C-alpha cells in the first residue's frame, strides 16, 4: 500500500508525453508498467504481488519475433495511459483497469503472420476461428494466464464487475484486428458528425475503446521520427518474412510483404499513413480531443516520408 514505484527524473517527465519511448533495457518494463497501473486507476487497485506475477507470466508469453514482442506490448499500454491520463474524467473504475492490462495482452502469443497467412496455411487456429483469428486467440491466451494460480488480479471483483472487466478486455482485444477498424471508424465519424454520437450508449463506448485500441496499436507511427523511422525496420522484417512463407506456399505476396520490393517501402507507408493512420486520429482528436499529440506527431511523421521520396534522405 504504502510502496510507491518511482522513476529517474527524465522518466518520470517524459512518460507522461504521448511520444515516450520505453528505452532499451527490458528489465525496466515492468516497473514502468505497475508505475502507469498506479498513476492511472490507483496504488489500489491490484494486488502487487499478483499483478508482478500476471505481467512476468505474459513476458513470458510473447515471442522473441521482430516487431509483435513484449516492447510492443508495453509500448501499446503506454500509449493508452497517456490517452487515460489526458481524459481524467471521461472513463470509470474498471475501464481504467481493463483498458491497460487489455493492450498488455493484446498481442500475446504472436508469431509474427497476419490472419491471412494462417487461412492460406490452414492453421488451426482459423478451423477454430474464422475471423480475427489471432485476436481471438490472443484474448484465449489472456484467459489462460488470468487462471493460473495466483494471477487474478482481478479476485477483489464481484462475479459482476469481473464479467465486465472481461468482457472490456474481450472487445478491446478484438478491435486490434484491423480489418475490423475501418468500419468502426466510419461509423463514429458519421456519429460525431451528424451530432448523434453519445458516450451513456454502451454500444458507443465500444466503439470509441475500439478507436483508442487502433491509435494506440499504431502508435509507432506517433513517436518522434528517428523512433518511427526505425520501428518501421521491424513492422517490414515480419512482413517480409510472412512474403518469403507465401511464396513457400506458392503464392506471389502483396508488395507491402514482398522483400524483393524494398524500394516501395516510402511510398507504401505514404499509403500507409494516407489510408489508415491520419484517419485514425483525425476521428479520434474529434472524439477525445486533448488526444491531439498523436494527430500532430502522425503528420509530422506522414511529412518525414515525403522527404524520403523527394530523397532529401
Ligand atoms: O507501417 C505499417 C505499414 C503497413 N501496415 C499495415 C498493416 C496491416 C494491413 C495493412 O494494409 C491494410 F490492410 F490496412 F490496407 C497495412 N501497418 C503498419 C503499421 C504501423 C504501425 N503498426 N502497423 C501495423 C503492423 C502490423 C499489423 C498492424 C499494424
Ligand atoms: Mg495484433
Ligand atoms: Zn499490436
Amino acid at each position: 500500500g504504502l510502496m510507491q514505484f518511482t522513476l529517474p527524473v527524465r522518466l518520470c517527465k517524459e512518460i507522461e508525453l504521448f511520444h515516450f519511448d520505453i528505452g532499451p533495457f527490458e528489465n525496466m518494463w515492468p516497473g514502468i508498467f505497475v508505475y502507469m497501473v498506479h498513476r492511472s486507476c490507483g496504488t489500489s487497485c491490484f494486488e502487487l504481488e499478483k499483478l508482478c506475477r500476471f505481467i512476468m507470466s505474459v513476458k513470458k508469453n510473447y515471442r522473441r519475433v521482430p516487431y509483435h514482442n513484449w516492447k510492443h506490448a508495453v509500448t501499446v499500454a503506454h500509449c493508452m495511459y497517456a490517452i487515460l491520463q489526458n481524459n481524467h474524467t471521461l472513463f470509470t473504475d474498471l475501464e481504467r483497469k481493463g483498458l491497460l492490462i487489455a493492450c498488455l495482452c493484446h498481442d500475446l502469443d504472436h508469431r509474427g503472420f497476419s490472419n491471412s497467412y494462417l487461412q492460406k496455411f490452414d492453421h488451426p487456429l482459423a478451423a477454430l476461428y474464422s475471423t480475427s483469428t489471432m485476436e481471438q486467440h490472443h484474448f484465449s491466451q489472456t484467459v489462460s494466464i488470468l487462471q493460473l494460480e495466483g494471477h487474478n488480479i482481478f479476485s477483489t471483483l464481484s462475479s459482476s464487475e469481473y464479467e465486465q472487466v472481461l468482457e472490456i478486455i474481450r472487445k478491446a482485444i478484438i478491435a486490434t484486428d484491423l480489418a475490423l477498424y475501418f468500419g468502426n471508424r466510419k461509423q463514429l465519424e458519421e456519429m460525431y458528425q451528424t451530432g448523434s454520437l453519445n458516450l451513456n450508449n454502451q454500444s458507443h463506448r465500444d466503439r470509441v475503446i475500439g478507436l483508442m485500441m487502433t491509435a494506440c496499436d499504431l502508435c509507432s507511427v506517433t513517436k518522434l521520427w528517428p523512433v518511427t523511422k526505425l520501428t518501421a525496420n521491424d513492422i517490414y522484417a515480419e512482413f517480409w518474412a510472412e512474403g518469403d512463407e507465401m511464396k513457400k506456399l506458392g503464392i506471389q505476396p502483396i508488395p507491402m510483404m514482398d522483400r524483393d520490393k524494398k524500394d516501395e517501402v516510402p511510398q507504401g507507408q505514404l499509403g500507409f499513413y494516407n489510408a489508415v493512420a491520419i484517419p485514425c486520429y483525425t476521428t479520434l482528436t474529434q472524439i477525445l480531443p486533448p488526444t491531439e499529440p498523436l494527430l500532430k506527431a502522425c503528420r509530422d511523421n506522414l511529412s518525414q516520408w515525403e522527404k524520403v521520396i523527394r530523397g532529401e534522405e
